[PDB]
């Protein structure tokens, strides 16, 4: 914590040092303590600094749900470079075009994410270091293991300075990179303290939705933060028997889940109840109907249920939705957080009459600096000093936001 | 938010816009909003910045418990001004001391305390200017709310907002100087440790409010946009306490063991239809009988204790209520924001287990003592805070402190 910076590097020190042997990650049944953690990110910092790595560089991170991906993260941060997450499903092209963008020279991937890695440096040569979690010095590529058996000096981290580089899926034209500095984040896990609360001794986070999404990333922020150990859940086909099972051997105490994973979720404890340790149960994504979130309540008696709104790559968390509101405002998305300003104006930046449908827009410190190497996208989506979310919402006298739009026929499509 | 800034000025123009009639702070029966509180703390700030006063000056706070403490510190804020509690009961020499360290040129008081600050001006002539809360406009005497009925500034994080003089002053004073940042940062240790409703939540103030446990206790409720009870200090008393509790539905509370005894006595003989969910104590060591006794009486409720909190210190350590009576006498686990080392004289880490100092590295420090480098080198000797006070850490990261018994007969 030296400098007086707060950052998830430093945090990972603080833990290392103060409880090295407590976990840090849980990862298909193996443990990772925090001295192990911090171990192995500060070999894969020095890896890559040794590799030209500096301040301000950035590291792309093509990978799965797996502890390779919290430590690239962390170690690309432990030197000052910025971490640039991808959407593994990007085509070798889609990945080339966002390496120009941001100009990142090293991509830490996995071995089978490697050939895509490899098309994507054929593609734009700007990519000339590729290290294969899970694979060997090979092929003009190195092998993770063998770079972190290979080997940091410590680095001033300003919490202004840009920790990741978030790029947006809508791909419509050019890309757009939302760029989240070290305060932003810790201002994100603020949100997740006063909404979801902690026990510092008891609590285990889990993360199942892909960790390159900022709902994966952010699922981090509280565990780093706080010294609990997070579970990693592999991507892959949805069990609802087999994630009770891992919720109940894990001692998980609060989890994500779309409403239709839940209503797989309740019927099967309903029907066979695993012994679980859920204090905070969170959905979204999705709307979910009155029945199941009654069906939700009682199936997990004694656990809050919570529903946010507003997160992308830009803008964190915005709203809030409690279990005590969902159904005396269900079909609301909450109140604005008590650390968000937000407006609903009109064309013309004016704020709409009271109860009017208008776009909802945000002014806050946990909003994202900017689109990297993009004055003209930051510049509209900033345009008259508030960030504009595209969505169409409506408040009522109560300070409840209701997001208006025409929903989505599978069918039609 | 001007330049993405964290600072309960910020706050406090944020809930001003999305819930300007909520309530803020509550005082004696009487209301004051969102919308009250941010136009009576703009008024007085454009006051002040009338005397002179501008960013980095200091404005010292003279009151008891009472919203205009509140609305003091958030207007010197407000223009970038450095607010100085002060500890009423000092003499005025005492407190013309304080106003010689800072070189203060501006005392907001109150009718009660008045008497005081005359007597600081006739000691000091640098103390120029003295308003008076519940006063008029008289000789060398500035009425608040006179004041009140007559540009934005940018406030780095890092920008001093507050300084606390501490209480020993063995001859010289030292004030420790604490950031927007430092007091952001004290303000996530409680919502980590408590929790937060951000929807039924009161919380609830009854220390002094000069004291860094007084001034502490708002952060949550401006951050987070709640309602803070503020209460009138005088003779302690659990069924009036119980019922004012009751009537403002506050959520947690802190007080020290011999009051929780007695309020627990009072609570068990004529229960009062309370909402509490956190209960805090501290200050003074709790038998284990008293624990019980707490958790008898208000079951459903979370029971903490913190320890390390001073003028220059944040909170360090946590006692969780599942470890009062597994780890009975410790202060708790260092809270996950803080690195803690036990050291001797040489700066080196005793063995595990063994008596030694411990020193503290950790964002919410203070960042000095206000004109003092000799006493702020002094304090972080070797690169770490000096807490003084001497602890044994187990196998199992719990502090105790050793200390000896104050006998009160002697």
């Amino acid at each position: 914590y030296l400098a007086r910076r707060q950052n998830w590097v430093n945090q990972l020190e603080r833990h290392a040092m103060m409880q090295p042997d407590a976990p840090a990650l849980r990862f298909v049944g193996n443990t990772m303590t925090w001295a192990d953690l911090r171990r192995r990110v500060a070999a894969l910092a020095g890896a890559l600094s040794g590799r030209g790595v500096g301040f301000g560089d950035r590291v792309m991170i093509l990978m799965l749900n797996r502890t390779e991906f919290v430590e690239s993260v962390l170690a690309a941060n432990m030197i000052g470079a910025i971490a640039v997450p991808l959407n593994f499903r990007l085509t070798p092209t889609e990945i080339a075009v966002l390496v120009e963008d941001c100009v990142a020279h090293v991509m830490l991937t996995e071995a089978a994410l490697a050939p895509v890695a490899i098309g994507v440096r054929n593609i734009q040569p700007l990519l000339s270091v590729i290290v294969v979690a899970g694979g060997s010095s090979q092929d003009s590529v190195f092998g993770y293991e063998d770079l972190l058996n290979e080997a940091h000096e410590p680095v001033d981290i300003p919490n202004d300075s840009p920790a990741l580089i978030m790029y947006t899926s809508g791909t419509t034209g050019r890309p757009k990179g939302a760029v989240l500095t070290h305060a932003n984040l810790t201002g994100q896990a603020m949100t997740a303290l006063y909404t979801s609360g902690a026990n510092i001794n008891s609590d285990v986070g889990f993360v199942g939705v892909p960790l390159f999404h900022i709902a994966g990333i952010g699922n981090m922020l509280t565990g780093l933060l706080l010294g609990l150990p997070t579970v990693i859940y592999p991507l892959g086909a949805f069990d609802p028997g087999q994630l009770l099972d891992v919720l109940e051997a894990e001692k998980v105490t609060g989890i994500f889940l779309v409403p239709a994973q839940w209503q797989a979720v309740c019927t099967e404890q309903q029907a066979r109840p695993r012994d679980l340790r859920l204090r905070v149960l969170s959905w979204g994504a999705a709307p979910a109907p009155d029945a199941l979130l009654r069906q939700m309540s009682a199936t997990f008696p004694e656990t809050q249920i919570l529903a946010a709104f507003g997160q992308t790559e830009m803008s964190p968390v915005t709203c809030m939705l409690l279990g005590e509101d969902a159904i005396a405002k269900r079909g609301s998305v909450g109140r604005v957080i008590p650390t968000v300003a937000a407006r609903v104006v009109d064309q013309n930046m004016n704020d709409v009459p009271v109860g009017e449908v208008g776009e909802i827009v945000y002014r806050a410190p946990t909003l994202m600096s900017c689109y990297w190497n993009n004055p003209e996208a930051t510049a509209e989506a900033f345009a008259g000093g508030w960030f504009h979310s595209g969505d169409l919402v409506r408040m009522d006298s109560d300070g409840y936001v209701w997001v208006v739009d025409r929903k989505k026929d599978m069918i039609i499509s």
